[PDB]
């Protein structure tokens, strides 16, 4: 059929176990709707996005340091 097996929209496999300085990070990327399992990634510079685990409040927290200058 058209459609592949599992083809992805913008979800996660796997999300970070550690931890990224906001100032080692140049934006971030939010995850489609098709997934029941949101996700907030964090395009790296040298590296590639990474995923983090909404839930956890560290996340916010960066997401409004951003914001903030």
């Amino acid at each position: 059929a058209p459609m592949g097996s599992d083809p992805p929209t913008a979800c996660c496999a796997s999300y970070t176990a550690r931890k990224l300085p906001r100032n080692f990070v140049v934006d971030y990327y939010e995850t489609s709707s098709l997934c029941s399992q949101p996700a907030v990634v964090f395009q790296t510079k040298r590296s590639k996005q990474v995923c983090a685990d909404p839930s956890e409040s560290w996340v916010q927290e960066y997401v409004y340091d951003l914001e903030l200058n």
